[PDB]
């Protein structure tokens, strides 16, 4: 929208890496980044392609579950809602949900219904207060998908991590809460915990995203896939996440 709504360009004041991961993205294009809490330090592939901003879509709902616990539309003893009874192309969306479900389906209308009972206001300060990305809410609506909202590759893994590791207005109780939703794997290990977003525009993938993060005993790291062709879908970026955290020694 503005002249720095595309594009992120705030140094980075932290120790980083730079990547190569060409090969793993194969014909895909995009890009990776992951932070390291005992290091402090970010590794990055293609820094770049890292700070241009993009639609988060459904990555956006990982905040926006944050955003209902801290408001109390949710809690931990009821995070349940009934479906409307409209039919859904998806048999899992045609359900009651709860925070779990919802998170691992990505049922959108869940999310939605959320987003419809927080004021503008709030959400303005809290994008202030998180730094994310343009900030720009537009008209409000679905604003996180395809529309005003956009964030970068790097500021994903930055915004993730304050998020969760500052002492900040967000309690634990709900930090907690919202892990339990984020879960995909846990082994002997690791945990891997983290959010697929895909924006489809004219039935084509457009934009991929996979944001996350995996607690090892030794270390946790914040990381995020970006892909904007090739086959830019979740799905995707999830794979090419995994392959390159598998290749730093991360899941070993
Ligand atoms: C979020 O980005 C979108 C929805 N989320 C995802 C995703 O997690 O990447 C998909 S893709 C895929 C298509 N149908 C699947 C599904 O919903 N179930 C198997 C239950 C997930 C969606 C397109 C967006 C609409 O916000």
């Amino acid at each position: 929208q503005s002249i720095t709504d595309y594009n992120y360009k705030k140094p980075l004041h932290n120790d980083y890496q730079i990547l190569d991961k060409s090969k793993i993205f194969g014909s895909n294009s995009g890009s990776f980044v992951m932070y390291s809490m005992a290091a402090d330090a970010y590794y990055i592939y293609n820094e770049k392609e890292s700070r241009k901003r993009y639609s988060p879509n459904s990555t956006y709902k990982i905040y926006l579950a944050m955003f209902g616990l801290d408001r109390h539309i949710i809690n931990d003893e009821n995070s349940r809602m009934s479906w409307n009874h409209k039919h859904y192309p998806f048999d899992a969306w045609n359900k009651e949900q709860d925070l779990n479900t919802a998170m691992q389906n990505s049922v959108n209308w869940y999310f939605e219904r959320i987003s419809d009972q927080i004021p503008k206001n709030y959400t303005a300060t809290q994008l202030k207060q998180l730094n994310y990305g343009n900030k720009n809410l537009g008209s409000y609506k679905s604003y996180w998908m395809e529309d005003s909202l956009k964030i970068s590759n790097l500021e994903q893994v930055i915004v993730f991590k304050n998020m969760m590791e500052q002492n900040n207005h967000f309690s634990k109780k709900a930090k907690n809460q919202l892990s339990s939703s984020l879960l995909i794997k846990k082994n002997e290990k690791y945990e891997l915990y983290g959010k697929t977003g895909t924006g489809i525009v004219n039935g084509k993938y457009n934009n991929g995203w996979f944001v996350g993060y995996v607690i090892t005993n030794h270390d946790k790291y914040y990381f995020a896939t970006h892909l904007s062709d090739g086959k830019p879908s979740g799905k995707n970026a999830e794979l090419i996440s995994e392959k390159i955290l598998k290749e730093m020694g991360v899941l070993n």
